[PDB]
């Protein structure tokens, strides 16, 4: 999946510290969990398949 | 293991965006592909034992 995805680091701006400006990110997203109970869990297909 | 840490969001500070103040955490780090290595495959007693 992909998902949220914030990335930021030093805006290199004004001069009070911790400042740090924001930047939207599309982040490659896998869940792993999830995903195998789509594929066994929820849905039997793959399993009798296989049996 | 524990490492560094960044937890921040939204300074609520000036009218104008992209403030995001930084809060630093202690976070559980966990290597899981360094972890096997140093486990079965730096150190052999593990290995030898169960053999």
């Amino acid at each position: 999946k992909e998902k949220d995805a914030y990335f930021y680091k030093e805006s290199k701006g004004f001069l009070k510290k911790d400042l740090y400006t924001r930047y939207d990110y599309k982040a490659p997203y896998i869940s792993s969990d999830d995903a195998f109970l789509a594929m066994f869990y929820n849905s039997d297909v793959m399993s009798k398949e296989f049996k």
